[PDB]
């Protein structure tokens, strides 16, 4: 069994589940409406997501659900996260209610609004720049708050129906190489400073519109590309303050890679000269 926790317990019979939005191996992740979330309008319906167990589920699938749960409410709320808003512990079935991300993850929101490419030739600069920041946000938030992310990516920032990124994933308990640092990659070594190294890759993701990382490369040539001092070339139209951005990021030594504070102090100057540009 759970304990009942005053702080997050929420009625089973006001969520409503729906059609799924994602299934891994024993974990799922559906659509669900819930009825009363905002205690201000208890009657008003608000779209949600619900983490839960598929059927072939065993007692240590419950125990990491359980964990992120946990972890959830120890990091608390800010708005470049995907949160929590209520649990369903008692009388059935594990639900972890989070927030809904209606327009999915940024790298297919991106790629859905490409402008026409090499084969033929929406989204403005400063709205790609506040995408970042907000990203940048997230993560300074999520550091302080003691949690390194270990996968970030374009792939897991989502997108609200307000235009909102959240990053997800962050309280879990083909490898993505091309995001990983090389302390990471080589010694398994994962901080902070990794963490800075994959926002840079997911920066190269924002200005190419969800471009995949080290483009023709062989995943075997990285790591020895790396290792020679080779890094991705400025994307097309990417202005050299956000690459040198990047290139900070992707310094080899973890010390010499800027922390998210710098990320989201210098992302927030350009963001707000561009904002006039
Ligand atoms: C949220 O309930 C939601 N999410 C996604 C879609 C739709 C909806 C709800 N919704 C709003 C718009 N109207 C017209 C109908 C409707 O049902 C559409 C697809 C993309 N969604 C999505 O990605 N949601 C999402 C995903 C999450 N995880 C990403 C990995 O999934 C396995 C999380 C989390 N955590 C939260 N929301």
């Amino acid at each position: 069994d759970l304990p009942l926790d005053p702080l997050w317990e929420f009625p089973r019979d006001r969520l409503v589940l729906g059609k799924p939005l994602g299934e891994g191996c024993f974990g799922q992740v559906v659509r669900a409406e819930a009825f009363g979330m905002d205690p201000a309008r208890p009657d008003q319906a608000s779209t949600v997501a619900v983490k839960m167990l598929k059927d072939n589920a065993s007692d240590k699938d419950l125990a990491d659900l359980v964990s992120e749960m946990e972890v959830m409410k120890l990091i608390g709320r800010h708005k470049n996260i995907i949160n929590l808003l209520g649990v369903c512990t008692q009388e059935g079935p594990l639900y972890v209610i989070v927030e809904c991300a209606a327009k999915g993850n940024l790298r297919e929101f991106l790629r859905a609004r490409r402008p026409p490419g090499p084969d033929l030739s929406p989204l403005s600069f400063p709205v790609l720049v506040s995408c970042a920041y907000q990203v940048a946000r997230g993560m300074q938030y999520l550091e302080s708050r003691k949690c390194i992310h270990r996968d970030l990516a374009a792939r897991n920032v989502l997108v609200t129906e307000d235009n909102v990124m959240k990053i997800a994933d962050f309280g879990l308990a083909r490898l993505p190489v091309k995001w990983m640092a090389p302390e990471a990659l080589f010694d398994r070594v994962y901080t902070h400073q990794s963490d800075v190294w994959s926002f840079g890759i997911l920066l190269w993701e924002i200005f190419t519109l969800g471009g995949s990382p080290y483009p023709g490369i062989p995943v075997e040539e990285l790591f020895s590309l790396l290792r020679e001092g080779h890094r991705m070339d400025r994307p097309p139209h990417c202005p050299p303050e956000l690459y040198g951005l990047m290139r900070e990021c992707w310094h080899a030594a973890p010390s010499q890679r800027p922390t998210f504070k710098q990320l989201v102090e210098a992302l927030d100057k350009v963001l707000l000269a561009v904002s006039e540009e």
